[PDB]
C-alpha cells in the first residue's frame, strides 16, 4: 500500500514542528528549571498529542536531546547577533538551512533544522518579535518542500519512519 | 520554442511583485504628493528598470491603477484593523488572497493581489513593522505558486503575456 507522498510529508511538517517546539521546550524546562529561557508561545501553540505527527515531534525532541548538542551550543551562540525583523529572520534562516544539507540530507541533519528553527524562534521572541513562531513554522514547512526533504522523508517511508 | 514554465514563472513572481510595488509607490507619490503614505521601504528595495520583469511589474502598476480603485478602496478600509505582527499578517493574506481566486484566476485578480500585497506591505509599515517588506513579496510568490496561479500564467505565455 502507497505510504506518504511528498506531498503529504511536507502539510506534515506543521505539525511535526509545532509538536517537536512544545516538548522541546517542555524538556528545556525540565533540565533548566527556572534557568529555562521563556517563551509563551512556545506552550500555548496549537498541539495535538496523540496524533501520529504529534507523536513524531515529541520523537524527535527526545532524542535530539542527545544528538543536538553540538548544533545547539553553536546556534545560540551564532544567533545572538541577529536583528529582530521578518527579513533578517529570513536571511539567516536560509543561510543556516541551505548550509545544514548541503552536503545531502540525513535524518540528524532534519532534527538539526528544527532545532535551529527552535532557537530562531526563541531568539527572535527574547528580542521582542512577537506573533512570530507561525512565521518560523513556515520557513521550515516551506524550505523542507522546495529543497526536496520532504520528498526525501517520502523515500525513506514518511514522518512516521521517524518513530 | 517553449515559453517560460511554471516554475520559472514562480520565481519571477519575486521581481514582478518589487518592480509592481516600486512603480506603484511612484505613481502613488506622483498623484497624491505630500499626502501620499510614506514608505522608505519602497523606495529601495531592488530594482532592475530594464529587464523584462521590470517592465511587467511596472506596466501592471500603471494598468492597475485604472482597474484597481474598486478591489484597493476596500482594501484600505478593510486593512485599518489588522494588527502588526507576522501571524495577522499571514492570516489576513491568506484569507483575502484565497478568497479573491474562489471563483478561478484572471489578469485582473492577479493585478488585484499585487495591489492587496501593497496595501498590506504599506499597512504593517505604517503600524511599526520595518523589515516586512520581504516577507509579503514572500507571500505572494509562495501563494501564487501553491494555489497554481503561476501555471495558470505560465499557460497564457508567462508574465510577459500582460505586457
Ligand atoms: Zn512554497
Amino acid at each position: 500500500l502507497p505510504s506518504a507522498s511528498e506531498e503529504q510529508v511536507a502539510q506534515d511538517t506543521e505539525e511535526v514542528f509545532r509538536s517537536y517546539v512544545f516538548y522541546r521546550h517542555q524538556q528545556e524546562q525540565e533540565a533548566e528549571g527556572v534557568a529555562a529561557p521563556a517563551d509563551p508561545e512556545m506552550v500555548t501553540l496549537p498541539l495535538q498529542p496523540s496524533s501520529t505527527m504529534g507523536q513524531v515531534g515529541r520523537q524527535l525532541a527526545i532524542i535530539g536531546d542527545d544528538i543536538n548538542r553540538r548544533y545547539d551550543s553553536e546556534f545560540q551562540t551564532m544567533l545572538q547577533h541577529l536583528q529582530p525583523t521578518a527579513e533578517n529572520a529570513y536571511e539567516y534562516f536560509t543561510k543556516i538551512a541551505t548550509s545544514l544539507f548541503e552536503s545531502g540530507i540525513n535524518w540528524g541533519r532534519v532534527v538539526a533544522l528544527l532545532g535551529f528553527g527552535y532557537r530562531l524562534a526563541l531568539h527572535v521572541y527574547q528580542h521582542g518579535l512577537t506573533g512570530f513562531l507561525g512565521q518560523v513554522t513556515r520557513f521550515v514547512v516551506d524550505f523542507m518542500l522546495h529543497h526536496c526533504i520532504a520528498r526525501w522523508i517520502a523515500q525513506r517511508g514518511g514522518w512516521v519512519a521517524a518513530l
